[PDB]
């Protein structure tokens, strides 16, 4: 194991105002903090399809709205159903230093050693959220933190287990046989994430203690 | 017009140990903060009974397992889920210092002025948050937050519209529904956001008229 068990599983979500080329900005991120005693505490999966298993009664969980310093797409603020103009009218602030020391007392909170869990985080949302933080002059919340993606992961489990859609709706699908709710939400989106993670709760643990890398060591999306 | 108009509520329930005589402690705290600006906007209730109204888009939110210095009561564990050997095994810290930072820095994010909504919170509730907070080296990050109850708001709404005021009557009265996830902070929220969206402009003027200083609330203890 290259960093001991991970104490912690942070599910993490975000909304932003496009696609990577657009240099995007966040416009909702979402975290949601397990003990992974509460995820290896779900009763395993029996039926087919097995029950969207229960969330654990035990979580920590942050959702916050984010004003963009530029306009949403139009695609983003049709499927987000969030726009610059509305956040503003409705006084959401920037991603600012602010933000960073929540995000650091929120962390505190979480026994160490922790992983941020994202599904296609890899590509988009570990990226884009270290292009964020590198703009602020408060230093890194996240730089004790590991992370891993939960594509990569789904693809392992399912693989054992037995070309598909690894779309984080089309898992969920595959698996619970149910429409994910609220998707394109930040919230929505770490719920159903949960819930395909609780799919196997001690081999999704396993992979996760194998692959967790610094997150430290993730490339911003952009300088 | 008192301390002119809320420009955030900030919908609060807490978990906790016992009673008000046992001297209890917080096992859990939601926050749920919306923009008066989202709440005028849930669009009006028709029908007999109406749809419970859908959460406005625009959120910020906040739950929080924290374990307490003292046990749960046989009756706190087995209605809200939660217990002090469980919350520990799972590393939940103390109501702290830390704590209270990652509230003022939630609290910094809303616009103010900014009101706090809880049930039945000038009882139990507020007093008890009030306590809690006491306790810490850091100075109080409510201290320019305002407060009020939704029950006598929606006693005021409802007369105008013997009966029972717990939270679950209410929304039950209200949309002909079970509440879910009853005696869980998050859970409790969402409920009193749904029934505080009843009838918006009316919950809004009552809040504006009613707002009191978090700092002249009483601790539940000392
Ligand atoms: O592909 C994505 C995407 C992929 C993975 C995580 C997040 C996003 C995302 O947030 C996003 C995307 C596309 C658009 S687009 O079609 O309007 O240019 C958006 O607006 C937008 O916000
Ligand atoms: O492809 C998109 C997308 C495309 C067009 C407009 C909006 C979005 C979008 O909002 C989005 C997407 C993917 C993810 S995912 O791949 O990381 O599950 C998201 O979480 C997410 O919010
Ligand atoms: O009155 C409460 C109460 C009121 C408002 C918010 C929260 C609680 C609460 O959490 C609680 C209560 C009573 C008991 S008791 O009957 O077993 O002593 C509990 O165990 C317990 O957890
Ligand atoms: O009376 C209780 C109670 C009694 C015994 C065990 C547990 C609880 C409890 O958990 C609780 C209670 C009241 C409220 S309320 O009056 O503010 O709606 C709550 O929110 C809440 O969570
Ligand atoms: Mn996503
Ligand atoms: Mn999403
Ligand atoms: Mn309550
Ligand atoms: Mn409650």
């Amino acid at each position: 194991l290259p960093h001991g068990h991970m104490q912690t599983l942070i599910f993490l979500d975000l909304e932003a105002t496009g696609l990577p080329s657009s240099r995007p900005e966040v416009t909702e991120l979402c975290l949601l903090a397990v003990h992974r005693r509460a995820l290896e505490n779900t009763s395993i999966s029996q039926g087919h399809p097995p029950p969207v298993p229960r969330p654990p009664r035990v979580v920590d969980k942050l959702s916050l709205c984010i004003a963009p310093g530029k306009a949403c797409s139009p695609g983003a603020s049709e499927i987000t159903g969030l726009s610059k103009a509305e956040l503003e009218v409705q006084g959401r602030q920037r991603f600012d230093d602010n933000l960073a020391i929540l995000l650091r007392a929120f962390l505190q909170r979480q026994p160490q050693p922790c992983c941020l869990v994202a599904h296609n985080g890899d590509r988009y949302d570990f990226p884009l959220l270290q292009t964020e933080l590198a703009r602020l002059s408060t230093p890194s919340p996240l730089d004790g933190t590991f992370c891993v993606d939960s594509i990569a992961a789904l693809k392992a489990l399912e693989q054992a287990s037995s070309r598909k859609s690894y779309s984080l709706g089309s898992i969920y699908t595959r698996l619970y046989w149910q429409a994910p709710t609220d998707s394109h939400t930040a919230e929505g989106d770490v719920l159903t994430l949960l819930s395909i993670c609780q799919w196997k709760p001690q081999a999704l643990l396993q992979w996760v203690d194998e692959h967790a890398r610094p997150f430290s060591t993730v490339k911003p999306m952009y300088g």
